[PDB]
RNA sequence: AAAAAAAAAAAAAAA
């Protein structure tokens, strides 16, 4: 819709029934031209923020990775007030910044194309909020439209949308009061493939109030109402992506990409064949080799053999070859999941490994634990304080104090390396806030325990998934620490492998695609598997869930087998967690 | 004068006539005598600082820039008091220390030689202060003096200096109190040339009384007022610079330079030959087209084609080639504007962009507007407060707390590039300081207005003079949230270009100096001609001012017609804003009372 | 003892008599699986720490030295209380932090192969302390214990301890109550050789109630005092080694290195040897030159022409000819120092360099003063302020409020460097530390002079030992402001080189060990020379002290004589500065009151 | 981390 010369304008609609209606507003053509693209975007007439997006004018291919970056900035005059700082002015991120940044990063770092070298960054600007709303989906779907509008090698538009549980019903774009009255709250991400939805992001967690909720007659939020949810999600996503699309095509784009960049491919086709000819049987006969190190030391000497010959023959290209070798090695160990059912360790597909809990292993803290999964060793320590110490926040969002604090340390020599001893990255501030969110539904209120918490989780070693080892070590600290919980909450971390492998028959046309669910993946399965997700809870319903993919589709019962699975891997940890501790000291 | 061994002393006097007389001591010989040069600058016996310089060995030929470096450290000591933070010591340099640094490096930056790659490094620490007087001048002359006694390729001593009008007086080097008795205060800097003061640099501002001290009987500044102010403040800087060529002398030094550094030109003779004879026709015929995306394209192919062909037959040095190829298309757009007076974008001399001015476009927000001139687009907000939430300043300084604070963002995107987003740049700073001292003069006393007012710029989009733009979006936005205004105020920038051209006739030794002054000069104007002049105020007097340059002269009559050139502008802008908004509108209701 | 399966653990007793025994346990096999080497340190049962070695993949060859890196991690929860900062985190580094950061590199760095190119980081995480011990120490023996147990090319374990002096008794491993009731602090760090001790490292002070100590008829620490105090910590640093030792033989390691580290070497035999051949006689004659301008301009001219002698024979390599040359210089220095006792400017082997001090030398500063002695030249000013402006602390340790603050500044102009100004290095903070220390012992209770003092130090000039002509400008400074001290302190800095020669006679073989002890030491002295250490105090007792070596054994006698020596320098500079002057003065107008 | 050795329009990961 042409409104003015230049300016162009889309609407999409949000029917809620009984809840409420509401209007989603993306504008272009006004704001920021120098740009290559940029979006504004208005919830309900009066929650406004833009979106710019620019690409740089070179590649850059001292890189070896694609570099993408977003960047949030909070303006105070959106909430009508001064800064309270000492210089009166916006300084470093905060929490719910860099949240909302990770948000953004997880779902569209992957639509684009692949060998990329040029420079992308997005900026999202906060203009104006309302003190009932929240600004974080609405960020997501600005900064898709942006993106989409820019003319770059990008991947279709990606919508994003909330919805809250509330007296049976799934309401999407909540308020803070609705959400003060649901059991559940998810955020979900997607795109539109073929006519259809498909889920790329994922992150859902319980409220604070659940329990008094269900005590009062609501259903609790188990496997299938997740489920449901899910489904429920969709046509959201349909229409933001479809009002997106109407708005890149009105404003001109749609094809005609112009410039033009550049790829650069890991290796070719032919060092690739000649390390698949030459390399093929060392690795299947590796990879048999049950243990770690002999294993490790098999790998290497077969890789500095291997470079020993390709390099000298293709021109001193040894990266190459070495890429080779890892794509040649994540193809056998897929081949072998999908067919034999047996992994890299030597579990079965249902398996977890040898674990172990223990208490009191700090003498003078207030409580402390010790978890060990496999590889995976957490240290957990909590300490309380009188109530005036909780933190206080100054920021747009509605949150005024923190009454329960979790901080998550990620050192170099947890996997062996040196590096640099400083404040906490981007993905340790994201941890943290899982494991917090994870164990905030069960605690006691500030009437019958007027303390103030701080849990703090250092990761001594990692084979992935910490932060669901966090979340044990944090229940059992707690426990020891005499914090009368209202029920115990444990994690798991479980990945899926998906391929069309040829099926029983022949021609090679029957080909039918097969899936594959493997419970607390190491790290190597995470990198070379299709999908990944976390889980945790306690015996009764689901507190927290975090899900990335990248898959077109995935069948329902696929989904519920998984789920499931996770509920019993948990329920067995639940059963040695409580062999260590089972009531507050 | 040698009062002790090795120890030499030099002095310079600062005569005010019934207001007073102030000296002012430059001492070398005594202090950090490992440093390339070293000098203690004295003011009345009571304001004592230090300014030391030094160079790197070897030079870094890879950068494409001079790498001159300026530090102002501010000790508490210097005011008798104890540190006020957490950890009781000086942490990051306040806003005023950034703004000595931005007044020592503009003057000084255009005055080394060009093509020079070693490192140079000034730093200037403040020992003493009397609570009444200012040290930023006399920190400027100090940084000057320890250059040109440490034997660098520096061309000659700069002076600067402070004049404020007083009673139809212009006195030099005044103290806070007389300042408050002031309508205008300006800090000037120039040097020599043929025994004549040449001005380089230019900050100024009307103080914040003014407009009681006017309707009291004094003579408002206005253009003819500045211009004569400008006149005053040559003498001053004359004996400055005496001073310190004399300390010069006196400490050996002068000639003899010992350590020679290299030069790292652009391109070579042969280089830009080739570039010429190869390009001249495309690129004259490529200015005409004037129509930008057209006229990028063209020029864009332009270079790829002639890069491509000469590193083919220069066997790839290409950096020589794109520079030879600017310098080609510098000289044809000023040879264009000088011969028949035709700009980038096809305007007169006189003409200004299209200009466009919106009010409430923020929804939740007490006052917002949106200003367009040509491309230059500038976002603006106010926001209100109760008075305890003003700013508490615990600088050396006499300011103690801040009102009214303005704040300027300058984005990546908006010149389509990508870098880091992250705490401001110096060049914010100044930028924001300059479009905050704009708008002081008239803001409303507390007693009749209680409240504490933040103002942010954000430059949605940048092509020159973003922070003029400020100054009238912050205009619009104050009168959009119901500040009671004495009067709005605005601004504009000006531009020159110059050169000797032979006048119509023979003899090649008619040749004389021509000039041309151009009005709202765009980015490319900028970089390639002579001066950025912005000029901003009131419909009838000036309120803020700055300039610099890196010519060897202008003559006054030109800095007379650039001022009422300037004036015209802004008329005609604040015209165009009092259409859109021409009184203060009713409080918002989200806003406190 | 093999505890559990896989988990060893080894334990140490320490018998200070009538004040009781203490145990310190460690333990291996348990945390931290993935790093090279992990060392869990116990005190009493009360007090637990971690220490992790790692070392990275590959070397790095564009580095011209050894990377190590230290770190120290306080957690809040060791003292059970959540972090009083705004967003309730641990954030920078805290100085204890710091400090104990290069206690741990002070020993341990030389320790290590020279050449080696790899990264090595070590982390110590405090965990739980009993708030009246400290753990500093412990952090040095869990820090060597890891290092020893991850199979690294490392010269055997290294032990710490500290000692303090109560009623004749050196008590090892005090309280901060037993503190409180000595007269003299040190920590001691050292290694076991041949069966004997040999001492690496000290830090040694005298404690805030020592006059009163010794009023009261308890021994002043003099000289004699800290030799008994540091033969006293030799077989607590035996046994700490000892079951360090058992440690690592118990859990295998001990041989099979497995991981070789491939070495650098800063050149070869035959660049050496040709170097050599070519430049001795030119060198020797340069070194006799009076005048330090003409000796370097010899020696660079010396450099450049051996540089562009041999560049093209050796296929062009200037940093192993520059290397050469510079260890050839250095041979030379040491042989004329050892033979014909001559220095570098000429001095004797007792002289100290010339000397001046000056006070009020800043008009409006409380007090100051400027020292110097040699090129070196400091710059001291003192602030006084009101009670409640004493910094408040926040940390592990026990103390809470500093009412006397002293602040380093290390500008790089006092070298004649260009870099970074801002916030300080940890070099910076040590030696603020130190001068602060040295200065404690002698101030004046609270209840005598009730007021908050902040004292800060800019090295104007360097070439040697700034640290103690702090030490001097402070107590100048101090006493032109009026504060009461109890008694003048000063310090100085020593060298001692050591070689075995042949003595007069045959054979060759009946080479004979020889030890000469410099006074104030230049820079080039302590880069050369085989140790360095810095004492400071008044005329009748020490209040600091610092060394670091490396050499393999020293005998009682060189080191009484040395210390003889630095305490006549010192009364020689205390009488010097006493000239200056010798009673406080009145407090200036400026202060409060 | 060891050591004397800013000017201008031009973050992802176990690694
Ligand atoms: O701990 C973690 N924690 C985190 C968590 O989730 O919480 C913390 C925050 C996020 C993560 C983590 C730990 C380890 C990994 C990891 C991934 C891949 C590999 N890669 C190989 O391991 C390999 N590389 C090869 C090969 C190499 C060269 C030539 C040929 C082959 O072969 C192989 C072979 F199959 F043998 F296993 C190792 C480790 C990831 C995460
Ligand atoms: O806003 C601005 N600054 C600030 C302000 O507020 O003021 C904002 C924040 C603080 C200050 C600003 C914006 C843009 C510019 C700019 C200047 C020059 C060019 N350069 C060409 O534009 C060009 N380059 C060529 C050429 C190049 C190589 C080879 C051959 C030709 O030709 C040409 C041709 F003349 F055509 F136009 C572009 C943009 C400057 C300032
Ligand atoms: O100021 C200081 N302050 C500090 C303090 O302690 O508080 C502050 C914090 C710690 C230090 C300091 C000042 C200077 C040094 C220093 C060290 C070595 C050399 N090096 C030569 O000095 C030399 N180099 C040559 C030569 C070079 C190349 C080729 C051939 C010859 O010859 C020679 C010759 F020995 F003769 F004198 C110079 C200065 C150290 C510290």
């Amino acid at each position: 819709a042409e409104i003015d010369e230049g300016v162009f304008e889309t609407t999409a609609t949000i029917d809620n029934g009984s809840f409420g209606t509401r209007t989603i507003r993306f504008e272009t053509g006004r704001l920021a031209l120098q740009a290559a693209g940029a979006v504004v975007a208005y919830l309900d007439d009066d929650n406004m923020l833009l979106s710019a997006t620019t690409a740089s004018k070179n590649p850059k291919e001292h890189f070896d990775f694609f570099p993408l970056t977003v960047d949030v900035e909070e303006r105070m005059y959106a909430a009508g007030r001064i800064p309270g700082s000492f210089f009166r002015r916006e300084g470093r991120p905060s929490t719910d910044a860099i949240l909302t940044c990770r948000l953004i990063d997880r779902p569209l770092r992957p639509s684009f194309v692949d060998g990329l070298r040029n420079e992308i960054q997005i900026v999202v600007t906060i203009l104006s909020l309302d003190p009932g709303d929240l600004y974080d989906v609405l960020a997501i779907n600005a900064a898709s439209a942006s993106t989409q509008l820019g003319g770059l090698p990008f991947s279709g538009p990606i919508g994003g949308v909330r919805v809250a549980l509330i007296d049976g019903t799934w309401v999407g774009f909540p308020t803070v009061d609705q959400i003060e009255r649901a059991v559940f709250d998810m955020v979900v991400a997607g795109r539109i493939v073929e006519g259809d939805v498909a889920i790329m992001m994922v992150e859902a967690e319980a409220t604070e109030n659940v329990v008094e909720l269900v005590e009062g007659g609501a259903q609790a939020p188990t496997e299938s109402v997740v489920a449901a949810g899910l489904e429920a999600a969709k046509p959201f996503i349909a229409a933001l992506c479809t009002a997106q699309q109407e708005l890149a095509d009105a404003a001109g784009k749609s094809g005609k990409p112009t410039v033009d960049f550049p790829v650069f491919p890991d290796y070719g086709e032919d060092v690739y064949y000649s390390v698949s000819s030459v390399a093929t049987d060392e690795l299947a006969a590796a990879l048999t080799i049950g243990g770690k190190a002999e294993r490790d030391q098999r790998i290497d000497e077969i890789k500095t053999q291997v470079v020993q010959r390709l390099a000298d023959t293709y021109e001193g290209r040894e990266k190459e070859v070495g890429a080779a070798l890892r794509a040649l090695t994540k193809k056998l160990v897929r081949q072998r999941i999908l067919t034999d059912h047996f992994r890299i360790d030597g579990r079965g597909i249902t398996d977890i490994r040898a674990l172990s809990a223990e208490v009191a292993v700090v003498p003078r803290a207030h409580g402390s634990a010790l978890f060990e999964r496999g590889e995976t060793q957490i240290l957990g320590v909590t300490t309380l304080d009188m109530i005036k110490m909780a933190q206080q926040i100054d920021s747009l969002g509605p949150e005024t104090s923190k009454r329960y604090m979790h901080h998550y340390n990620f050192p170099p020599f947890s996997t062996g390396e040196t590096g640099r001893v400083g404040s906490p990255k981007r993905r340790e501030i994201g941890h943290g806030a899982l494991a917090e969110r994870a164990l905030v539904p069960v605690l006691p209120s500030v009437e019958e325990f007027p303390y103030a918490i701080r849990q703090v989780s250092e990761a001594l070693g990692s084979n992935g998934s910490t932060s669901m080892g966090s979340v044990c070590a944090s229940t059992l600290a707690l426990l020891n620490a005499g914090v009368p919980l209202k029920a115990p909450v444990a994690g798991i971390a479980m990945g899926l492998v998906s391929d069309d492998i040829q099926v029983e028959g022949a021609v090679d046309g029957v080909v039918e695609r097969r899936f594959v669910t493997l419970t607390d993946i190491l790290g190597a399965e995470d990198a070379f598997g299709d999908m990944d997700f976390k889980v945790a809870g306690t015996k009764d319903f689901v507190t927290a869930l975090q899900l990335d993919t990248k898959l077109d589709g995935i069948p329902s019962q696929v989904l519920a087998g998984a789920l499931e699975q996770a509920k019993d891997a948990r329920l067995t940890i639940l059963e040695v967690m409580a062999e260590a501790i089972d009531r507050p000291d």
